[PDB]
């Protein structure tokens, strides 16, 4: 019915020890549009040690535990990209916990929607922390959905390549990958071509959407709907984890993409009218107040309701100034995707997915 949400003061205060604090300023946003009194408060779950080997590695997972400069820390990519800190174990073991209670809420039949805004974290591998990702809970997530649905369908919209969740099924062809990320040689993490589609027994059942620099809403909606729309006929999934990174919406430090809200706002509508079990991620988003404007707004798609334009007085409403809306503006530089180009890959796709049964 009532779409959950995933929160507690412990596990906001966890997240938010790279996005200093992005927890709670998504939280009190949302408390300060009263979105929380329309949805179902859950609080989280720490990941077991067995739960989180449901795809790490032991061995990985006690490396995280222990150091939580060591010479093994490279081997297990922390480092510079993923920096050993005091606590990370238990920040991952939370976040991942997360997602799983999520997963599982929706398993329950407690909700068609599960909402877990901190986590996302889709570059993670089994044994080795990649992208300031130290485990991967979306992966984690889609374990446990598989308790019960056997065609799950994975939507990653954050401006980078899931290779993380992508790599963990791409034998697979009971998980299927969608990716639309920037793709463009020296760009991280420099994977995820139109003619990446998986391997093996799971060949064809991963999809990758390359897209260059400026891509605004209306264009970006139309390749999202067009791949979608094949992606539901062919594969017709009986859930979905959909990860939402906001470092593609205008403003982002990434300053690659040149989305706002609404864009993003209309692919998951489309995803939410097919009246799946459906778990909702966040990722990336490097402007902080502007990830919060993000996911805000998101929440308000899923709830059905239109928010007032007027950022509301809470703890971080100086962060929104000077201007203090909701609303995101593009900014004013060219969309370097030529229009031919995302029909060759279009249709490169729709070959891919002629492969695809059940
Ligand atoms: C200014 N500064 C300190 C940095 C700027 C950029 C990077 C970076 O992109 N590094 C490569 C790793 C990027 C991982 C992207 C994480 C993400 O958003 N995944 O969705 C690093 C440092
Ligand atoms: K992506
Ligand atoms: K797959
Ligand atoms: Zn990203």
């Amino acid at each position: 019915l009532v779409p959950v949400y995933i929160y507690s003061p412990e596990y906001v205060s966890m997240c938010d020890s790279k996005i200093p604090k992005r927890a709670s300023m998504v939280h009190s946003l949302i408390e300060a549009y009263a979105l929380h009194k329309q949805m179902r408060i859950v609080k989280p779950k720490v990941a077991s040690m067995e739960e989180m080997a449901t795809f790490h590695t032991d061995a990985y997972l006690q490396h995280l535990q222990k150091v939580s400069d060591h010479p093994d820390s490279i081997e297990y990519g922390l480092g510079y990209d993923c920096p050993a800190t005091e606590g990370i174990f238990d920040y991952a073991a939370a976040i991942g916990g997360a997602t799983i209670t999520a997963a599982q809420c929706l398993i329950d039949g407690m909700c068609k929607v599960a909402i877990n805004w901190s986590g996302g974290w889709h570059h993670a591998k089994k044994d080795e922390a990649s992208g300031f990702c130290y485990l991967n809970d979306a992966v984690l997530g889609i374990l446990r959905l598989r308790r019960k649905f056997e065609r799950i369908l994975y939507v990653d919209l954050d401006l980078h390549h899931g290779d993380g969740v992508e790599d963990a099924f791409s034998f697979t062809s009971k998980v299927m990958t969608v990716s639309l990320h920037k793709f463009s040689p020296g760009f991280f993490p420099g994977t995820g071509d139109v003619s990446d589609v998986g391997l093996g027994k799971g060949r064809y059942y991963s999809v990758n959407v390359p897209i260059q620099d400026g891509i605004q809403d209306e264009k970006y909606y139309q390749i999202c709907e067009s791949v979608l729309k094949e992606v539901y006929q062919a594969f017709n999934p009986k859930a979905v984890v959909l990860q939402l990174g906001a470092d593609t919406i205008a403003g982002d430090p990434m300053c690659s993409f040149n989305m706002t809200p609404v864009g993003i706002g209309k692919c998951l509508k489309y995803i939410l009218q097919w009246q799946l079990a459906t778990l909702i991620l966040g990722g990336a988003g490097y402007n902080l107040a502007n990830t919060a404007r993000c996911w805000t707004y998101l929440t308000g798609v899923i709830l059905g309701k239109t928010l007032s334009s007027e950022i509301p007085d809470h703890e971080f409403f100086t962060a929104y100034g000077p201007d203090y809306v909701l609303e995101i503006t593009p900014s004013c530089r060219p969309d370097r995707n030529e229009p031919h180009r995302i029909q060759q890959i279009l249709n490169y796709i729709k070959g891919n997915l002629k492969h695809v049964v059940i």
